[PDB]
């Protein structure tokens, strides 16, 4: 793989990401790193209006330009939801909106918090030498005091890092096929296979540092975007750099290049078809940093592993492709019984069109496996 930014242990995670700006943006700093204490104090709003409006030419490389995306993403979000429980602000400050939204056009993101910021860049190991396990690692930015974003982002990230370690593989898988390397080809899928099945294992965690009400009742609320979204109907409006409001949608595990690129890989056709589900797993790809949306097509353009698998008359090749399959089905049940948990169960103390998404998307999956008739 090139330099499609994908790292060989961290995979679309970006490798060690910045803490720290440049002096010169110590008042983004400053807001974004206090944010559970401006919110609930009620300075927040105050504070996001006092601020200059700072130019974004002192950040000069990818990663200071990341973490300051993460920066004004974060208080972007604090500002729109405020103590989050029903007073919105439409309007973003020109001063913020501005820096935001030339920050991100320079990055080709829509100027929301998206999952590449505060999953991909929002992290740091807690001992440099020791390895990425939960214990030795911690977020760089929250919301407020007790609303789990620790355990929410960090357990996402080490899912996604268990996934990236077959992300590896996939050269292989395409090498074998056009050399005709069936034994080469067998061991590739299987070691996919592996890798998906140990993601489970790690999705596990959640349960450990997420507590549902926490999550359904704080977290949730500062992740919502505005897109088709009530209580903000035409969006936001970008001060200064926008005419009319924009509607944009908040972060979502669906801007995870990881899981769509195993179902592209596989031959598993989320994206095709009008529906609801297709249209918004495409949509998603337009938050996805460019280097990985790159990966994603360029994988759409290589020859079918499921053709191919299928065209053979090999068991061996047909149960290693199904066990690849299999273990993305069993990673989508597990997550439906942790929707279930922590949000079916919290709201309950309409929402089913989202059980309905997963459950289609899940079903899509299952389809796709050879042997099952
Ligand atoms: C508190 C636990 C979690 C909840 C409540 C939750 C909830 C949801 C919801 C509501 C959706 C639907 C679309 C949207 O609104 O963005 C969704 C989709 C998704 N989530 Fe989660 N999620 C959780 C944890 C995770 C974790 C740890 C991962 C792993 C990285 C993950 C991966 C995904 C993926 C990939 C999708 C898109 C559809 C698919 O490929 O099946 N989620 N999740
Ligand atoms: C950050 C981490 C995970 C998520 C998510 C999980 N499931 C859907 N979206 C959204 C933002």
């Amino acid at each position: 793989s090139k330099e499609y930014h994908i790292d060989e242990e961290v995979g679309f995670a970006l490798p060690n990401p910045q803490e720290n700006l440049p002096d010169f943006y110590n008042d983004w700093m400053f807001i974004a790193k206090h944010l559970p204490d401006l919110i609930e104090s009620g300075q927040l709003r105050e504070r996001v209006e006092k601020l200059n409006m700072l130019s974004i030419d002192h950040l000069t490389d990818h990663k200071s330009q990341r973490l300051a995306r993460l920066v004004l993403g974060c208080i972007t979000m604090a500002y729109v939801w405020g103590k989050g429980h029903g007073d919105v602000r439409k309007v973003l400050p020109r001063n913020i909106a501005v820096p935001y939204c030339q920050l991100s056009k320079k990055l080709e993101l829509p100027p929301i918090l998206v999952y590449a910021d505060c999953v991909l860049a929002n992290w740091k190991k807690k001992d440099p030498n020791k390895p990425l396990t939960y214990e030795n690692m911690d977020v760089l930015f929250s919301f407020r005091d007790g609303d789990c974003s620790k355990g929410f982002f960090l357990v996402s990230l080490l899912v996604e890092i268990a996934a990236a370690s077959a992300i590896k593989v996939i050269p292989t898988v395409f090498k074998a096929m056009q050399m005709q390397e069936r034994d080469t080809l067998l061991k590739a899928l299987l070691e996919i296979a592996s890798c998906l099945e140990k993601a489970l294992q790690v999705f596990h965690q959640i349960h450990d540092h997420v507590n549902p009400k926490a999550f359904f009742s704080v977290l949730r609320i500062y992740l919502s975007g505005w897109k088709g979204n009530p209580q903000l109907s035409d969006g936001l409006v970008y001060e200064g750099f926008w005419e009319d409001p924009k509607e944009f949608a908040g972060g979502s595990a669906g801007q995870s290049s990881v899981f769509q690129c195993f179902d592209v890989l596989l031959g598993i056709q989320q994206t095709a078809g009008g529906g609801h589900a297709a249209q918004f797993l495409q949509d998603m790809r337009r938050y996805m940093p460019p280097a990985h949306r790159n990966f994603l097509c360029s994988l759409e353009s290589n020859p079918s592993v499921r053709e191919f698998v299928l065209s053979k008359g090999d068991a061996g090749l047909r149960e290693a492709y199904d066990a690849c399959v299999k273990a993305l089905v069993s990673l989508r049940s597990y997550h439906l019984q942790i929707v279930t948990k922590y949000i079916l169960i919290p709201a309950s103390q309409g929402g089913t069109d989202l059980m309905n998404f997963l459950k289609t998307v899940r079903s899509t999956t299952e389809k796709s496996l050879l042997k099952e008739g």
